[PDB]
């Protein structure tokens, strides 16, 4: 006649991490639509002739 | 010739086991819809991070 706190609830229970980091995020797709340009200062300026 | 119909008429037979295992049962399928998580106590508690 063990008291409920020390029962299947807590005393008899094993922790498992099968659900961890299983639901993923949508795959990255920004490369297909955008291109990467590096920078090394506060801003970047672009110019073309015509 | 003449004989009781409970000895010869009963023993003039050849038992065969063709009918055994003639049919089958539906194949296992729960693998395609479930994973197997072994347990070592009364219950298993699961926890994952957000």
């Amino acid at each position: 006649a063990i008291i409920t706190p020390a029962l299947i609830s807590a005393l008899k229970t094993s922790f498992q991490k099968h659900f961890q980091d299983a639901l993923a995020t949508a795959p990255s797709t920004y490369l297909q639509v955008a291109t990467v340009i590096p920078s090394t200062t506060a801003s970047n300026t672009y110019g073309w002739l015509g």
